[PDB]
Order: C-alpha cells, then structure tokens, then sequence
C-alpha cells in the first residue's frame, strides 16, 4: 500500500483562513469531493484518489485546524467545521459534486447534502455517523467474538467523553493518533505513514480538534445539536433517491457486517462493497477496492443530469 503524498498543494483562503486541499484530475470534470475525519487528513485519501482521478476531479480538503490547514483559535465544534467547509465548497465555486465520507467527513457530507440535496450527484460512505441512542448502539454487535472488542471501544470513547480524563488521554498522551488510528487499522500502519498523520500534531495544544470530536458525537442525547441535527441527515439519506455506494468491512467498527446488509436495503439506490477485513479506518486496508468501485460507479451518475 502507497505511503506517498505526491499531490500539488493547493490552498485556498476561507474565512480568512488558509486551508489546504488535493485537486487533481481533469479541470473540467464532475468533482468528486473527499471529506476525511478524526484524527486524519487528505493524506487517508491518498491510495484511493489515483483511481478516479483519470476521469474526474478530485478536491480532497484538510478540515480547519487538522491536516495542513491553518489552526484558528477556535473550539473546533462540528459547527466550526460545518463553516468552514461550507465556505470551502463556495469558496472553489463548486455546483453539483460527488461526495466521498467518512467518521466525521460524513457527518459534515451528509449535513451539506440534505441542505444542498440539488447539489449531489451521489454519495460513496464508510464507517459513517450515525445517531447513538445508547451506549450499546455503539459499536454494537450480536457477532458473539466481537463482545470483548465492542466493549472495550465503548469504555475508550466514555473516557475520551469524561471531564479531564479526556483531555489527558487525547491532548496529553495524543490517543487518538498513537491508539485509535493504528488501533482502526487491520493491517500494520508503517513510520512513514505514522509520520504523516504526526505531523500536524506535534504540539500538544494543537490536539483541540482531536479531542471536541469524540465529545460531540450523538450518544444518548448529547450534545443535543449534534443528535438532532444527524437524526435529521439519517432520515433525509434514507428518503433519498441519490445513488449511495456504501463500503464495509469486517467486523467494522461504527458499521458492523449485519448492519451493513441492513442498509443495503434501508437506503435507496445502494450498491454495497464489502473489502474484506477492516476495522474503522476503511481506506488503509483496502485503499484499491474502494478507489475502482467508485471509479466504475462515478460514470452512471450523469445520467438524468446534465452540464450544458
Ligand atoms: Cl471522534
């Protein structure tokens, strides 16, 4: 699996901040737009966009304060997040996209498309957010060799969700990055590539987005912006129409095997993938797969539009 980055780096200015992106691909095709999430970078893209950028464009954005993006002084809430990609998606005058999420980039894609639904041409999504109504939807699995597992994560996320013990995980001791992402990898993750995703992290008090993640999931209730406002994308996906291609892996994570093949049905105009092993950071088991399958799924998603 590739550990290079050889994209152009290209920044753009948004809300007065810079923020830095991939953009490769012809300049004139549909744009696929990749959306990363906790604690990662256009960098978990990297195997997967040479796939689909013969054909179309790929602008794969470092959220605010993450990657190599500028690091405001800000809380990093979701909503910090949701305003500065918003301005992102404008600010390159963007129209209609094709989105590709994950983790905290479908939370943001999902919330974008249901307020922009004219605007998505189709939704590429794994180990995607979802409302948590209680602490043993998380993770959860009737796979009875997964029990141990599930628990565990339920344990590590009510930690990273517990005043001060929290912070001292995350900010401290960077959990999230030396624990949690290699820990969502079924495959060993190499120096380099634990390097890349070090990088914009080293100071400690640069970790903030690392930590407000986690404690803004929606899991029983809280925080309550954030559980109304993924209730209402979860219920606008399941209405839509828009062609989904949802990728899966085993025993997952946020999204076991059993659900995956519940929302092969639950959710229209779904193809499913299943690329073998995986825990939660999908695109570094299987980068190949889920690159080709949405490279041969972007074609039929003109149909019924039209760029003239
Ligand atoms: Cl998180």
């Amino acid at each position: 699996i590739g550990t290079g980055f050889p994209f152009d780096p290209h920044y753009v200015e948004v809300l007065g901040e810079r923020m830095h992106y991939v953009d490769v691909g012809p300049r004139d095709g549909t744009p696929v737009l990749f959306l990363h999430g906790n604690p990662t970078s256009s960098y978990l893209w990297r195997n997967i966009i040479p796939h689909v950028a013969p054909s179309h464009r790929c602008i794969a954005p470092d959220l605010i304060g993450m990657g190599k993006s500028d690091k405001p002084d800000l809380d990093y809430f979701f909503d910090d997040h949701v305003r500065y990609l918003d301005a992102f998606i404008e600010a390159l005058g963007l129209e209609e996209v094709v989105l590709v999420i994950h983790d905290w980039g479908s939370a943001l894609g999902f919330h974008w498309a249901k307020r922009n639904p004219e605007r998505v041409k189709g939704i590429a999504c794994m180990e995607f957010i979802r409302p948590i109504p209680t602490w043993d939807e998380f993770h959860h699995t009737e796979v009875a060799e997964e029990q141990d597992h599930a628990e565990a994560a339920r344990e590590t996320f009510q930690a990273f969700r517990t005043a001060d013990v929290g912070r001292e995980l995350i900010i401290d001791q960077n959990a999230f990055i030396e624990r949690v992402l290699p820990g969502g990898v079924v495959r060993p993750l190499t120096e380099v590539e634990m390097d890349h995703y070090r990088e914009p992290f080293l100071k400690p008090v640069d970790r903030e987005p690392l930590w407000r993640f986690p404690n803004e999931l929606p899991i029983a209730g809280e925080p309550a912006n954030i559980v109304a406002l993924v209730e209402a994308y979860m219920n606008w996906l399941h209405q839509s129409p828009v062609p989904k291609l949802l990728f899966w892996g085993t025993p997952g994570a946020l999204i076991p095997p059993a659900e995956a093949a519940r929302l092969a049905e639950s959710l229209p105009n779904c193809k499913t993938v299943d690329i073998g092993p995986g825990l939660h950071y999908l695109q570094e088991d299987n980068p190949d797969l889920i690159g080709s399958e949405i490279a041969r799924w972007l074609p039929a998603l003109e149909h019924h539009h039209h760029h003239h």
